[PDB]
């Protein structure tokens, strides 16, 4: 509404880079990693915490300095949720650049439902929190264009937050980011407005949470099994096709990934609405 992505970066986020403690690496793509680190004296509160700490690999520069710049100052303006994976501080000045946000110490959704005992309501929360996390964004007018398991993060008491690994996601590697033009791009997640037209909107993003949502209900199926992504699959998702409700989804949350599904963008529901829905069945 008031507020578009232009704004540079708030220094009160500024954190001694020498009060942190590197340990193991948590992941990495072609410019980025993510590593375990203990903070020593951050915030108000003077914690010893543990943190993850997002930054550019030995090879690297250009864009790819001004992209981890452009994800800390997206997290900043964002400021705290508890559905969503924090920003908790930033070394800008005296070194490369570090972005320190919260560690989720259960590490990603997708993961733990392979691991998987779960319940019926352990996965209704799971999908509430992420809705909530969703909500959060789409408030904040921020389009997330990853939303998966995999980009959802479980910390303490096994609450749910949602994220992105950006460039410390190995997308090269990944067979779930299809090569499309000079883009790797999660197609199987994606809605059909998105991927013919690169059109990436809050409704793109519900679209997305219903594949999220397929997941949880599945334990961590992969989307559209048995079926390669290619031409067919394209005219498939345009003419409609959508996978059957998974085993232990409930038949009303299947109805909340149909509605996900609608080819028709302005036809999905808000986030907000599928908290409230969600937020009724409970
Ligand atoms: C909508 O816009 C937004 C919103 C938010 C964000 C920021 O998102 C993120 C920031 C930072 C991380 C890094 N990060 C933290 N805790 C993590 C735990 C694991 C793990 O695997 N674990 C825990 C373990 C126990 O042994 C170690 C196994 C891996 N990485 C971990 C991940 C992020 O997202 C998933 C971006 N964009």
């Amino acid at each position: 509404f008031i507020d578009p992505t232009q704004l540079p970066y708030n220094e009160k986020w500024e954190f001694p880079r020498n009060n942190l403690q590197f340990g193991k690496t948590l992941g990495a793509g072609a410019f980025g990693k993510v590593v375990e680190a203990t903070a020593f004296g951050l915030g108000k509160e003077d914690a010893v915490l543990k943190v993850a700490v997002k930054m550019l690999k030995s090879t690297a520069h250009a864009d790819e300095k001004e992209a981890l710049m452009s994800e800390l100052k997206i997290m900043s303006h964002l400021g705290q949720h508890e559905n969503i994976v924090n920003l908790l501080g930033a070394c800008t000045h005296g070194g490369p650049v570090l972005v320190i946000t919260e560690y989720c110490c259960y590490g990603d959704l997708l993961n733990f439902l392979r691991r998987k005992q779960l319940s019926s309501r352990d996965l209704l929360h799971f999908s509430s929190q992420v809705a909530q996390g969703m909500a959060f964004l789409a408030s904040k007018n921020c389009i997330h264009r990853d939303v998966a398991a995999r980009n959802v993060l479980l910390t303490n008491g096994h609450v749910a937050k949602i994220g992105d690994f950006g460039l410390a996601r190995d997308i090269m590697n990944d067979s779930n980011y299809i090569v499309k033009g000079n883009a790797r791009l999660p197609v199987k997640w994606m809605a059909p407005e998105s991927i013919f037209d690169c059109v990436y909107t809050v409704q793109s993003d519900v679209w997305s949470y219903g594949i999220l949502l397929w997941e949880i209900f599945s334990l961590g199926l992969n989307p559209y099994p048995g079926i390669l992504v290619n031409s067919k699959f394209y005219k498939l998702v345009k003419d409609g096709y959508q996978m059957a409700q998974p085993a232990f989804a409930p038949k009303n949350i299947y109805s909340i990934m149909q509605a996900c599904w609608a080819l028709e963008p302005t036809h999905r529901p808000t986030f907000q609405q599928i908290c409230s829905f969600l937020q009724e069945q409970a």
